[PDB]
């Protein structure tokens, strides 16, 4: 059923999964070296062992399609995956005036008041980031994520590229091409760098008739960070695909750390128990075409029946 | 045997490559997403079923690990796989006062005079490029090559950054790191590139004592490029782990597409009669650590046994 590599890629951590400490001092279960391939023209892998939402993956991924780095476009999407980290500035700059917030997120989802407070502290930076756009434009742009890593990779000699739509064109123009590759690892400011992105790089191959992709992530959550990552870029590989008059092919996900968290070995289990149901469809809508061009409702998905949600504590 | 999924990655090539034409109009069976193993001590995955010489692969991956990007050290070192990219350059440039040449290559290994002549214009250039200093300097520093790929990395604000030795500097101070990375695709440079590089990225990752790396070559030729780069990557992780004081562990091969050559089915089928000898092993001399100075006299291999050399066309 198109989600086996998955709790497959599950099961096998917990078992054979070696402790290994992290940054968060929690803990994981971890391999290192998996590849796993999905066959988009059977279906969409969005889990259905899992209620995963895809409204939160496509106001996501589009965002990145647009090179945009800020949080108005994802607020105004009820969005707010990438909230907490321009909060994270703000609660610091001269401006935050106000009270404690600072540190949040870990005396928030384990005490004290923090709860409410903060969440109130937060949203009160998503309204002012929604409407004064001196304030948006200074402490809701995240400056480097994805969005311009792939569409203004800052140049040496004072300029930006755009890689993603650059690759674009060379399947148009060349499709066999060994190297359509957009990299999102740029060396010199991965030290200054908040998470430093996962999804190290991708490469597109078209044999065939069809597109495919592969991704190479550094760093993944089999609970909480995969789900969401195997439809980020299958809808990817959708998107290009459609936009260069191509059929579908396979996504294909390598990892170098692959890894459970200690606090997710029950939730994990709980899903372990399902029955996959068959796997829905996409519909992408015929008329459009720049994919640059492509708005939420432009993307639609058929038939998804999953599992009830399952909750993990973010660990980290 | 350590090097069953060589022929086992060459097998399925044959068996479902499904015909990809390629830049050099020869023709390729080809897959794309691979990813396979060797567990570093049990051995050292130098192909005993088709000698492979090692004294090209140390110098060569030394070079690198020098920030070198100047053929003279090759040259001493009767090294020439880089050879021809330098060559290429001379025989253009206004003092190119000479010949044929220009192209050579081809009209090289299928005719006219070329074989000769040629392979003398190239051996001129090369000793030119031993002695006098002002040429070796200008036209055979190959500019961006793995060296300086990895040890100067260009920033945009005018400066070099040492990325491979950064990190090294990361496995010691905290080796569990999801985040050891060092890339060699630079967008910038890609455009103006001669062979934009294959090995587009590599990864650590330290756990219960052993190091181990990943490689993720977008590109690979299963007969004549791959044999060489397994072993540039395993000599990698047993260099970098012996500087950590570090117990090796596996090396991981990940490919984007891997593919054998038209010209390569009669010489691929020759290895695949043949039966793995017990895999040699390496002897990394104790008392020196800088793995900066290393020198070829410090990496000696043992007992290496192998089966008689193939001959293949370069099919590019
Ligand atoms: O898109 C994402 C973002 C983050 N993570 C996970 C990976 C790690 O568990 C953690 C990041 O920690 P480092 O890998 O940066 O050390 O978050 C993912 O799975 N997918
Ligand atoms: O270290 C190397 C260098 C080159 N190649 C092969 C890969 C391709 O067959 C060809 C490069 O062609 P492109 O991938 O650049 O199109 O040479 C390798 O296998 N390993």
């Amino acid at each position: 059923m198109l989600e086996q590599p998955y709790l497959d890629l599950a099961k096998k951590v917990l078992d054979e999964g070696h402790f290994k400490p992290d940054r968060t001092h929690t803990g994981t279960y971890s391999i290192f070296g998996h590849q796993m391939r999905f066959d988009l023209s059977k279906g969409f892998p969005l889990l259905t062992t899992k209620k995963v939402p895809f409204g939160l993956i496509k106001s996501d991924l589009l965002w990145f399609l647009h090179g945009d780095t800020n949080i108005r476009f994802l607020l105004q999407h009820r969005n707010h995956i990438w909230d907490e980290w321009a909060f994270e500035k703000w609660v610091k700059s001269d401006e935050y005036h106000g009270p404690d917030m600072t540190d949040f997120g870990h005396r928030s989802q384990k005490a004290p008041e923090f709860a409410a407070v903060y969440h109130e502290e937060m949203a009160k930076f998503d309204d002012r980031v929604l409407h004064d756009d001196a304030f948006a434009a200074k402490y809701g742009d995240l400056g480097l994520v994805y969005g311009s890593q792939w569409r203004a990779w800052h140049t040496s000699k004072g300029d930006t590229i755009d890689q993603l739509g650059d690759v674009i064109e060379q399947i148009k123009t060349h499709p066999y091409s060994r190297r359509l590759i957009v990299s999102a690892w740029n060396p010199e400011d991965v030290p200054t760098m908040a998470l430093p992105p996962c999804h190290t790089l991708y490469q597109f191959y078209v044999n065939d008739g069809k597109l495919s992709l592969q991704l190479y992530q550094r760093s993944a959550d089999i609970f909480l960070g995969v789900p969401f990552n195997i439809a980020s870029y299958a809808l990817l590989t959708h998107l290009v695909a459609h936009e260069c008059g191509l059929e579908v092919g396979e996504f294909i996900h390598t990892f170098g750390d692959a890894h459970l968290y200690v606090n997710h070995l029950d939730q994990i289990k709980e899903q372990l128990s399902r029955t996959p149901r068959p796997a829905p469809t996409l519909q992408l809508n015929p008329d459009k075409h720049d994919i640059f061009d492509f708005d939420m409702k432009d993307i639609k998905l058929l038939n998804y029946d999953p599992y009830p949600a399952i909750k993990a504590p973010v660990a980290v």
